[PDB]
């Protein structure tokens, strides 16, 4: 598990 | 559609 951030625009650990 | 980027590390239009 660990930080995951994503960008969609949408813009944010599992 | 969109652009989609996710960042998990790992670093990638649906």
């Amino acid at each position: 598990a660990s930080v995951q951030i994503v960008y969609k625009a949408e813009f944010x650990y599992k």
